This record gives structure tokens, sequence and C-alpha cells, in this order.
């Protein structure tokens, strides 16, 4: 039988939008746990629901998108408050709110009065990034993420104020009940999404178990730390009302390596480009090099997205490898052995944070960015001091393994 | 400005559907090249357009989906003819055709007469897999792939016959011109998609250059070889009218390793499960182990999809590693050295082909399958002879590297 579906039912049934709709093994799943005034990034060796993490992610990247959008403007985003308590998830930013105004074409379609936040939250393929510029470094592009959050919410509340009015709209039952909004005068300016996911439909206990709750809190806490490193310097990231410590890639590196390699040496670099638009967006990099690292490992926040695959990583890997091979054959008086990238890089843990204009993704989840490798070969340069430091640490480890 | 988009314009502008819409560096890009009656899988070190390869892939996986759907039936798919010539791309299968019948709800929506092939090819989120069963091993799930092919076609022709009628419909200008279909009597039974992509819009020369043409032909030829290993035994896969040789994972392994390691030993296993539905779908595996392999490498055809990431790989990796560590500490009289998965597996090239029921993906592209790791720990077993052979080859290589 041949069936025609709408966005709503499709997004509830299909994994192409946010990942699997039940618990699966997520490789590299991490969370932040507090051990006596110390943040540690630890693995979560338990299956979780990718789509569940995506609905947090979509709203968080919407907030960091607003922050970049306003950072060179008069009214800026000074904070991103994220909270997670008793299952309820909330995110609030303070730049200009979403325009409290009637959407003409959306109302013509709906045959009733529809305002912009209702389009932004309930209309698939809708937003301000349908026509993205080549220089735009927002993560958002599809006009889909927010509605993915709504469709996986038992209940949700969009609140937004623009300095003259406040606008409150309830969106319930997986986008099936869209209450008419309530518009009052207010002089506040902010955007807040507040929602309860459908934890049971997504494979979780109702309410969340002790372990599920702790795992999800740790994961969200981690995402907030990542924002705090990516976001600009006038913006505080809060999670459950505490500010997020990690405003630098060095802080992120220390967090991820607190256990494998405490008290270790952090190689740092700011990778710059010479031609606009790339020269507008330096990449911050911190790397630790340890013999007790078993494989190569990276953490990337690119355009606010915690993506796990992309040619920026390969750019750093290949550059470091070429230098490592040169100095290994120099330092070794054996002069015959041939090492490759796995030997070069398996003792490296690296953090890369920043914006890259003009990238594309392999799906809505934005797990993998898509780019020509030559973008980096043409435009970017890794500072030689960082390369030298790194090569030195790595060749030390190689020579001692063959010692 | 807040914009509302339709499927058509969205799919032309957005990379979430099929990948990047221009040329990017695709890691692991391979193609099949003929060298004097020998097929070799060689890297393509040139940027290509992921969405362009996806429109070939979508139709090819639709065909292998039909093949699985009909394999236990009376009228089977006996062939999948694929061709690529002068830019035109074509794919034809011979099971029962697409129902030549009026679609009621689609006609009610369109306010005119719409037949099932027009829904199948022009209506997003539409198909026979909107409600997939947990045991279904077709790649198709979203009701999207075929329309992605149409939207990236300057012109296309859907032809399908059901044994009493033939149905010809033209779909042109990136799904903007949908000509009314032409229905005649015929006693043939088949489905054919024939189309010209928008190579210029996707970053290519018009017409294709010598290198682009050769790269794309090699890549499609490779995909067909993969089908020929995945498809059932009554089904011939043709590419440009020649049959595709590689009906076994051993043939695939030899093709991929013809240069790095000719005349090499191929470890083979059929990984079975004991509980339905998994016991209905054995995984075929072929692996080569060579000192001149620089990193771990796999080729996977799962449910007809050439996916590149999934916990099936990790299942094999971890099992082989546990055995390799045991026998390494046994064979070594050093008895202290500790090796991990990278040491265990960096000399392995492995092919895994077959069906897995109940999997999910991370996006439409289906680059990565999503599953609980325990599915394999509970249900599947790797034959011990294969594990033993593999461990032996690997420990030989490790002992000679430390020799
Ligand atoms: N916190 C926010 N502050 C301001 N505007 C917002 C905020 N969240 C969402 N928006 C607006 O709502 C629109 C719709 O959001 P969304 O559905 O996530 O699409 P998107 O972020 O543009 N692209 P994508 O996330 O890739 O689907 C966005 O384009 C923004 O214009
Ligand atoms: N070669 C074919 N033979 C028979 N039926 C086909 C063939 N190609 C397509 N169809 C039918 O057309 C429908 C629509 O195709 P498609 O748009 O690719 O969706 P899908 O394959 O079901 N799921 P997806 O590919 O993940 O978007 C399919 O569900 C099939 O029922
Ligand atoms: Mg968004
Ligand atoms: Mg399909």
């Amino acid at each position: 039988a041949f069936e025609i579906s709408d966005f709503k039912e499709h997004a509830k049934k299909k994994s192409m939008w946010a990942g699997a709709l039940n618990k699966v093994t997520i490789s590299g799943l991490m969370g932040v746990f507090t051990e006596d005034e110390d943040l540690m990034a630890l693995p979560i060796h338990r299956d979780h629901c990718p789509a569940l993490l995506k609905i947090f992610d979509e709203i968080i990247v919407n907030a960091t998108d607003h922050e970049r959008a306003c950072h060179n403007k008069t009214k800026k985003v000074t904070y991103i408050k994220i909270s997670f308590d008793k299952g309820v998830f909330s995110c609030e930013n303070d730049g200009p709110g979403i325009p409290i105004a009637k959407h003409e074409q959306a109302s013509l379609i709906a045959k009733r009065d529809v305002y912009v936040p209702e389009v932004a939250s309930c209309h698939f393929l809708a937003g301000t990034n349908i026509n993205k510029a080549k220089d735009c470094i927002k993560g958002g592009t599809n006009g889909v993420g927010l509605k993915l959050a709504m469709v996986h919410s038992q209940w949700a509340i969009l609140t937004t104020a623009d300095g003259a009015q406040k606008y409150v709209q309830h969106i319930n039952q997986r986008l099936d009940i869209i209450e008419p909004p309530t518009i009052t005068p207010s002089r506040e300016m902010f955007t807040r999404i507040e929602l309860m996911p459908v934890y049971q439909e997504l494979g979780y206990a109702e309410p969340l178990s002790e372990t599920e709750q702790a795992d999800l809190s740790a994961w969200i806490y981690l995402r907030a730390c990542q924002c705090a490193a990516y976001v600009g310097k006038g913006t505080t990231i809060y999670y459950n009302d505490k500010p997020c410590r990690t405003g630098s890639v060095m802080a992120l590196a220390k967090m991820y390596t607190l256990l494998s390699a405490p008290n270790s040496t952090i190689h740092t670099a700011t990778i710059k480009a010479d031609a606009k638009p790339y020269s507008l967006h330096p990449l911050q990099v911190a790397a630790v090099v340890s013999p007790k690292f078993k494989k190569f490992e990276h953490v990337s926040v690119i355009n606010g997205v915690n993506c796990v695959k992309g040619e920026h990583v390969t750019f750093l890997k290949k550059t470091i490898n070429e230098m490592v091979v040169k100095k290994f054959q120099q330092t070794i008086k054996d002069k015959n052995r041939k090492t490759t990238l796995r030997d070069s890089c398996s003792n490296i843990f690296i953090v890369i944070v920043g914006s890259i204009p003009g990238i594309e993704w392999t799906g809505q989840r934005k797990d993998e960015l898509s780019i020509a490798e030559n973008v980096f070969k043409t435009h970017y340069s890794i500072p030689s001091s960082f390369l030298t430091s790194m090569t030195k640490s790595i060749v030390d480890i190689l020579l001692q393994s063959i010692s």
C-alpha cells in the first residue's frame, strides 16, 4: 500500500530527522560530571536515544545562532540559560526576541491569524535561513530543528518578548494542539523554549530513572560547556543556573583529559586565514599528547554544532603527520622505518572550536560537515610553534615505544 | 525575513537530503576500474558532489529493495540493469511493476487524476515504507529518495509495466514540469527510471569532462558490484550491459585488495543468529590481513546500503581484538605489553554484506546505521574458525613488528 505522510507523523516515525527514535549505542557518548569542584568529561556506556538528545541540541544551537547573529549589533545576546529538572527542559536567551507580528503567507495558508513564532515553531521548512549566505556561520539552515523539538514534546511553551510586547504560545501533543497565542504589553526582550519530551515514546522510563536522569543531565551539561567555549565573550552560558566554566578550548581540553592525563601539557594554536570570509573566523585549538591515549580523538564545535566528522580534523591530522614523519626520520638514526597517520596521531586528543563559513552537512543531525579539503590548504595556516611542540611530544612517545 | 519553503525548493537548496550540492572532499571515495580483464577498486582523489552520487544510489537501492521484496514470491526480480552513458543514467528491474492505478487521496489533493507512479516519484514522504515493519530489511523507509532523484534531474522518464498496461511519465525541470502520463496495453513487467542530472548546477562541466565521466562511471560500476554481492542468487546485476562479476564477499575483498595485497589469504565467515528475525539474515564476511595495510578499513553493504559506520563493524572489531589480546599475551613470553584495538585491527580490511532487521539511520543519506550493540552480543556469533585464522595472521604481524 502506498501512503502519503505529513511532516508531523513522518518525524514521529522516521529516524532521518534527528536519529534513532529509541535507545541505541551511541559511540563516543560523553557527559560532564562534577567531582568536588572539578568538571570531568566521562563516557556514558549506556544506550540513549539520539533523537532525544537532538531536541535539546536543536534549541541550544538556535540560541548560539542568535548569539552570533547579534554579536556585532546594538542589542546582543548576553546570556543563554539552559535548565533540565524533573524531565522539563528549558532554554532562554536575551537578544531581540522573535518578531511578534502576523505572518501574511502563513495566515493565507492557515486561513486564520498566524504570528511569526508559530511559523518558527510549528511550520516545517520555515525560518530565517532558507536563503543562507555563503558567509553565514550559523548552524541553522533547514527551518526544521525547532519543529523537531515541538514534535517530540508532550507539552511546550514558547515565550518571546521584543521590548514592547510579550507573546506566549502553547504547543502540545507532538504539534497536534497549537493553542492560540496570548499577547500582552511587556518591556522585556528574550526568547524561551520550555518543554517536556515524550521520554516513554522514546524508550525511557516515566518518569526518568535515576541513571537516565543523571546521564541526560551530564550530557546537557557537557553541551553547555561546549557552547561556553564557542560563544562570544559578552555571553554567559548557564546550566541549571550555574555559569558554565569552560570559556576556552584549553578549559575543554582539561575537562576531557582530567582522568586519562591530569596535569598535562596543553598545546594551543589559533589557526588564522588571510582571505575573507575565512579570515573573519579563526579556529581555536587545544591538544594534549599522552602515551596512555589509545586512539586519536577529537572534540569539535563548528558553528555551534558538536559534529564528529569533518575535513578540518583531517587538515590538522595530515599537517601534524607530515612534520612528525620528517622529524622522526631525522631523529631516528635507523633511517628506514616508515610510520603513518595512525602512528602519528593515536596519542593525540584535540579540541577545535570556531566558525567556518560556507560549510554543508550530510543531514539534519549535522554529524558531519562537508567541504573541499583545499579550503584549508589554500586559506588556513597552522602556527609553526604549535606544530613543533606537537611533533616533539609525539616523536618522544614513538622513540620511547621503540626504546 | 522568515520564509516558508516547499519540498522542491528546499531539496534544491539544502544539503540535509542527499549531502552537499557541490563538490567536496569525500573521504573513502572509491571506484572500479578495469585493467585487462581485472576489476580493481581504486581511490578517487578528486572532489565530487555527494548529492549527485545519492541520486544514483536512491534508485539503485529502490531496485535492490524490490528484489528483496519479491525474492520469496512468484514473480521475482531476475535482473537489475544499470547504465551510465553520455551523462544519462538509467536503472531497470523486472519484478512486478509499480501499480498502474489511480491514487484516490493523491487525486483528491491534486484535484486531478494522479496515478501511483506519480505519487511514488513526485510526492515527498510517500511510498510503501511509511509504515515499516520491525522485520523489514529494505533500505527504503522515508518515501523521499525517488523524488530526490527527480528534483536533481533536468529531465526524467518513469516507465513501468504490470503485465497488462505500460505507463510512461515524463518529469522535467527539477520536478517543476510533470507531464500527464501515457497508458497503453502491454504484457511486459518492469520498472525503469531514466534521467539526466543537473551536472552544472551541482558543480560539474557541461557536458561532463573526461575525468568527471571516468570517475562517475567507476563509482557507479563499484556500486553495481556491491549490489551483485548483496542481491539474491536469481538476480543478475548489469552495468552498461555487462554483468557484474562480484557475486560473493570474497570477490569484493579481492577487488578492493588487488593492489595493496594481491594473491592474499581471504578469511571467510557466515555470521548466523539463532532467534528470528535475525536468524533469517546471515551476515557474509570476508577479510584480508596484511602488514602493508596502514589503517583498519571496512566495506559494508547492509540492507543494500553502502553505509560507512555502524555497530556491526564494532562487533567484529571488538571480538577479534579480545581474541588477539589473549593469544598475543599467550604467544609473547614478554607477558607485559598491552595492545589495544588499533594494534589489533589496523592490518585488517573487511567486507560485511547482508541484511539486518530493525535498524535505523542518522539521516536520509543512510551513511550510519543505528542499533544497540547488544543486538549482536545477544543474537549473533562469529564462527570460531574465522576468529582463529584472523587472530593468527594478526599476531604473526605483531610479533614480526616487534621482531
Ligand atoms: N532562540 C532563538 N532566538 C531567536 N530566533 C530564534 C530562536 N530560535 C529559533 N529562532 C528563529 O526560528 C527560526 C526557525 O528555527 P529552526 O526551525 O531551528 O530553523 P533553523 O534554526 O533556521 N535551521 P535548522 O535548525 O537547521 O532546521 C530560526 O530560523 C530563527 O529565525
Ligand atoms: N524499482 C522499483 N520497483 C518497484 N517499486 C519501486 C521502485 N522504485 C520505487 N518504487 C516504489 O516507489 C516508492 C517511493 O520510492 P522512494 O521515494 O525511494 O521511497 P522509499 O524507497 O520507500 N524510502 P526512501 O528511499 O528511504 O526515501 C517506494 O516505496 C516503492 O514502493
Ligand atoms: Mg535550528
Ligand atoms: Mg528509495
